């Protein structure tokens, strides 16, 4: 006896908008969120751009004192989760709190707190380290903070698969509800890693675009791509068993139907050259959804804008789905949200289905000649989308694919 | 069609031993692993003791150049995983690799790398930050590293619930196999956080014992307890469906029968004073295992040695199982292994069942007058242990309980 799993609401804070409305509008009008870095002095760096949240609505739910106990990585999640709960019209006082869980993925956690307190420790000694350092920094804290805010007494955990974190978090929540372990879950991801350390770390790895022009830095599938552009933010969804949603007269936005997770077991940072693991992940998701490849009307690509990623991802998409399926990467707009990528990308995917519109890959102007997938760039594509998939293939060889079904 | 899930092998690197035999011997003879800190200059700190691994068998599987790509948190997991595979007599080359997965939990990841690279960045600039910084540091990397070593192409992820990370990891692996998504999994946790930053962080929080005498620093349940002692290490287990193990003629060491995970949703660092979430987590594990409270023959406590922890834990244990079930905390020997605590404590639990013996809580000599649980201290207790539970209750309100069955 398995339950169908539906999405009843979502919230987002990102470089292109803090409500699904501003978020989608940016996608529809082609307004990117990438610009010169303002968070720290990057003059000695090779990387000078990032997709920042420059208008976080801090005042909506938080007070100045809140920063004493929450790093931005938690703040983004709390905001996004509150927005999702409002969106879903979820009455926590009407729930069985033992069947209400939370999963907040994050790839790096409160990395600004870590860097700042490590420096304080070395400059001023251990006595100067803030008591709230670990409660603010530890990557599982956002999930616990979200549970504390809403009184969720069920499952509570964080998942870390780097770039696939929130795809795996949503997949896990989906599976928990599907198999009857929980009835409602607040799930998603959060990241706040536009810091000197994290940018320097990815720059040393040589994974980031060093392209000075912000309009040409995140160009997935483009022959000129040269690395990803880091973004920050959080996406949070409210998932409920179909029965729970219907019984309370919830408004259904979409359905989660398949989840595939595999491992390349190949290299720590290089993805498998022929997308072998990705192929398998896509197939597992379609198999669970009980749909054929031709039924996939849109692919929200992982599309980070690195040379290796798109070669293998296009390769995998083609091997499974073919050359006609429209493909786009919204990291061209948002930057790569790391642990939050999958969650914000799930929101893109659902909105695409709700708007009968494939958002374009911004910036991209000429696809590598060897790339055979149907990359959507230049302008978005109006079309019916009854099923869509959202891919994430993280450092460490973590492949995750979610299959969604448009709601009737 | 649900599957039974069995343990066919396990490996450990810890402050009390790097083989189950050495590890068990330390427990049986009362040899603790807590001593003065040597990993860093602690002269300015208020905490000077920790449970360190001072004899890690680096040369067994590694070569000097391996430190260029693996932080200790990964080395420990790789060592433990190889030892588990050997113990299980598991030929990975003969498996259906798509049905073989890995979950390596960690609460903080390669925190030594982060601290060292943060300082390098501030002293020398971004150009001197090591390329392998993030591949060494990110908490999901150990999982990917383990999968790469063994060619595990199935599920690969990391779970972070602070002190409960590896209990949740094992629980998740158990659920994947039970529900037929995977047939074999290498699962456990790893932590390598005896560093200036992590110790300063926990010290600032006031969570660590400042007790000078290392034999009285980690004394779970003791009336004079005053904080935990940090440890480090890794525990990894091979779990297989019962069918998979029987088909290859594996020697079965134990069975995983229940998993309970709840959230206090109460405070970021303090556990719920009445242990309500803990009570529900224990009950969930017993219900899944289909056993009554009287069938629980031993409880391996979270027992970190903090005033709040044992008050609430003893209360939850007594509420569900009564005052006769023997309880012991092995953090009295190993220190608190944080994200790796549940994995090594699963090994303790299995080894106890295999030897008909409840290891004692070392150091402890007088329990708080309000503690009603049958705490074992002074000397261990010989008894048959047909079923046992292992508790973890971490920062962020994460509660996780595993129920094990003796094999049988």
């Amino acid at each position: 006896k398995l339950n169908r799993v539906v999405v009843t609401g979502y919230g987002v804070t990102s470089p292109i908008g803090n409500t699904p409305a501003e978020f989608w509008n940016s996608l529809a009008t082609g307004k990117i969120g990438i610009g010169g870095i303002t968070k720290f002095d990057h003059s000695d760096f090779d990387v000078h751009n990032a997709a920042e949240i420059q208008d976080f609505p801090f005042d909506k739910y938080f007070v100045k004192k809140d920063t004493n106990r929450f790093d931005n990585y938690s703040l983004y999640a709390l905001y996004a989760a509150q927005e999702a709960v409002n969106h879903a019209n979820l009455d926590v006082a009407a729930l069985n709190r033992d069947r209400f869980g939370v999963i907040v993925a994050s790839g790096i956690g409160g990395i600004k707190e870590i860097e700042d307190q490590v420096l304080r420790l070395h400059e001023k000694g251990p006595k100067r380290v803030k008591p709230m350092t670990l409660p603010k920094a530890l990557p599982n804290m956002a999930s616990g903070n979200v549970a504390m805010r809403f009184g969720a007494n069920g499952v509570c955990k964080s998942i870390n698969t780097a770039c696939s974190s929130s795809n795996d978090a949503i997949g896990d929540a989906f599976r928990s509800i599907k198999f009857g372990f929980q009835d409602v879950m607040l799930v998603g991801g959060t990241e706040a890693s536009i810091t000197p350390f994290a940018i320097a770390g990815f720059q040393a790895l040589t994974a980031l675009s060093t392209t000075e022009d912000p309009t040409r830095a995140s160009i997935p599938f483009d022959k000129d791509r040269n690395g990803f552009v880091m973004g920050e933010g959080s996406g949070m969804l409210v998932l409920e068993s179909l029965e729970h949603a219907e019984k309370r007269g919830a408004t259904i936005l979409a359905e989660v139907v398949g989840y595939g997770n595999t491992c390349d077991a190949y290299h720590m940072t290089s993805p498998h050259p022929e997308g072998q693991g990705a192929i398998k992940a896509i197939k597992l998701a379609l198999e669970e959804a009980e749909i054929s490849p031709e039924q996939v009307a849109y692919v929200n690509a992982h599309g980070t804008s690195t040379p290796a990623n798109e070669k293998g991802e296009s390769g995998a998409i083609v091997a499974v789905l073919g050359k006609a399926v429209p493909v786009s990467s919204t990291k061209s707009f948002t930057g790569h949200l790391l642990g939050a990528a999958g969650a914000v990308e799930a929101i893109v995917t659902i909105e695409a289905m709700r708007h009968n519109f494939v958002p374009m890959t911004a910036g991209t102007s000429e696809v590598s000649d060897y790339i055979e997938a149907n990359v959507v760039y230049g302008q978005g594509l109006a079309k019916e989308i009854p099923y869509a998939i959202s891919n994430t293939f993280g450092f460490g060889g973590h492949n995750a694919v979610l299959a969604f079904k448009r709601w009737a």
